[PDB]
Formats: C-alpha cells, structure tokens, sequence
C-alpha cells in the first residue's frame, strides 16, 4: 500500500494517471489528492469519504482499490479500476464530430447498465453526467465520481427524492441520443424556464419510438410520473446482453 509499488505510465487528466502496479502487471488509475492546504477537519471529512468509496462493490460502479498517502509530498491517492473507453462526454463529442449519431444498441447498454448502478446507490441509502460515466473494454459501463456551468440536467423539483435522479438519467440518455441536451440555452434563468416547461425535441427517428417513450418519461415535469428503476428494467427493450458481461 505505498507509490513505490506502483509505476506511473502516463497522465489522463488535470491529476489521474494511469499506472501498472509491479507485483502483477495489473493496469489502474489512481487519482491525486493534495491534502497540505487542508485543516484537521477537512482531511477527517476526506477519510471518511475515502472509506465509503472502498464499500461500493457493483459491476456498473468504478471499483476503488486502495488509497495510498504518501507524507512526503502531502499527497493521498486513491487507486482504481481502468476503464479503457474513456468517460461517455467523449464519446458524445466524437459522435458530434464525425457526424455520426450512436446505435441504439449502446444506448440500451447505458441506460440498463446506469439504471443497475442507480438501483444499487439507492439501496446503500454521484452526480450523473456524461463526463462521470465509464466504458471499459468490454462494452461495460460504470458510473464514477469526479459555477461557471450550465447545469443541463436540474431536475424541475431540484431547482424548486430517488425520481430526480431519473430525470438526470433521462438527460443523459437524451443527450447520447440528439448528441445535444434535451434543455439548452445561454443563461441558467433562460434554461430554468425552459426546464419547467418540460417541452423538448423529439430523439432523432432512427431510434425506436419504444426509446423514445421511456426517455420521454423520464423526463416528465411530475417526478411520480417518471418510471422507477424497476419500472425501467421491466422495459421490453431491455435484454440480458444489455447488461454487464466480465
Ligand atoms: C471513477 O471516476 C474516475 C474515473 C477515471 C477514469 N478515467 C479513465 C479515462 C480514460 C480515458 O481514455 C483511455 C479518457 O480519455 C477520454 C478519460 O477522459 C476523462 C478517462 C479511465 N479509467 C478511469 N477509472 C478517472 C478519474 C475518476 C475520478 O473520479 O476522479
Ligand atoms: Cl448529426
Ligand atoms: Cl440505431
Ligand atoms: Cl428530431
Ligand atoms: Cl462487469
């Protein structure tokens, strides 16, 4: 459990790294976390958090496997899964890019496979957004946990419950479908008033209308109208291999 074990191939983002651990072979990431500016209090807050993370044990969540401090440098790492096909924002802005909208077959794997991981932190009772959500190479998806923004995906009630959580869920699925969010607009009080009134293009038509249908309800303005996540998983669009695969 220290760094040395562990060699750092190269940086992904601004820090996260991916790194090979020595004993093994084994590729992970790990995530830095300079605690030197923080009080007692903070870094009692951190563990603790740190410590919840190490429970969460599910196919569709980024399994956390170690946190390593190292005292020299201030700095915790908490060491994890990597998930080879990058985070679903990319995927979005590729599609964007090459013209090229994403089979409804992948969107079926992201809404079944996010809807499991949405179950499970549910149960144990993680903001859901394309950039905190994983692919690994196995066509596995996991849900992660990394002012200025616009915040796209604000349930109704939210900006006024398990259901707001299907809103966001909705966005997302929306978002991966038009390539564009279901709400836009140029300031929060222009998207506000578009959100409450819950009105929105229709997903792009060469996906099913069943898809369309069950984004659509979660996107509903009344939360007791938006389908449970049981109610999603009875959806006869959803199949077996729609779900995780080791
Ligand atoms: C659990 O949350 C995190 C997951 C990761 C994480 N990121 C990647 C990753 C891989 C890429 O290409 C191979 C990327 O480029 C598109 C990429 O862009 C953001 C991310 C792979 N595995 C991972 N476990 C990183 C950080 C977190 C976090 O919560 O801070
Ligand atoms: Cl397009
Ligand atoms: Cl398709
Ligand atoms: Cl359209
Ligand atoms: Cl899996």
């Amino acid at each position: 459990s220290r760094a040395e074990d562990y060699e750092v191939l190269y940086t992904i983002g601004t820090r996260c790294q991916k790194i090979r651990r020595k004993s093994d072979g084994k590729i992970l990431v790990w995530k830095e976390l300079d605690y030197g500016s923080m009080t007692e209090a903070e870094k009692q807050m951190l563990v603790s958090e740190v410590n919840l993370l190490r429970e969460l044990k599910h196919p569709n969540i980024v399994r956390y496997y170690d946190r390593i401090i190292d005292r020299t440098n201030t700095t915790l790492y908490i060491v994890m899964e990597y998930c080879e096909g990058g985070d679903l924002a990319s995927v979005i802005t590729k599609g964007t890019k090459e013209r090229q909208y994403l089979d409804e077959e992948f969107v079926l794997r992201v809404m079944t496979q996010l809807t499991l991981a949405l179950k499970e932190c549910h149960r144990r009772s993680r903001d859901l957004k394309p950039a905190n959500v994983f692919l690994d190479g196995k066509q596995n998806v996991k849900l992660g946990d990394f002012f200025v923004g616009t915040p796209y995906y604000m349930s109704p009630e939210q900006m006024n419950n398990e259901k707001s959580d299907i809103w966001s869920l909705g966005c997302l699925l929306y978002e991966l479908c038009a390539l564009m969010p279901p709400f836009t607009a140029f300031s929060q009080k222009e998207l506000a008033g578009k959100i409450r009134e819950g009105k929105f293009r229709r997903i792009p038509y060469r996906y099913s209308d069943e898809l369309n249908e069950i984004i659509t309800r979660m996107l509903n303005l009344k939360d007791y109208h938006r389908p449970s996540v049981e109610e999603i998983l009875e959806n006869p669009l959803i199949l077996e291999h729609h779900h995780h695969h080791h």
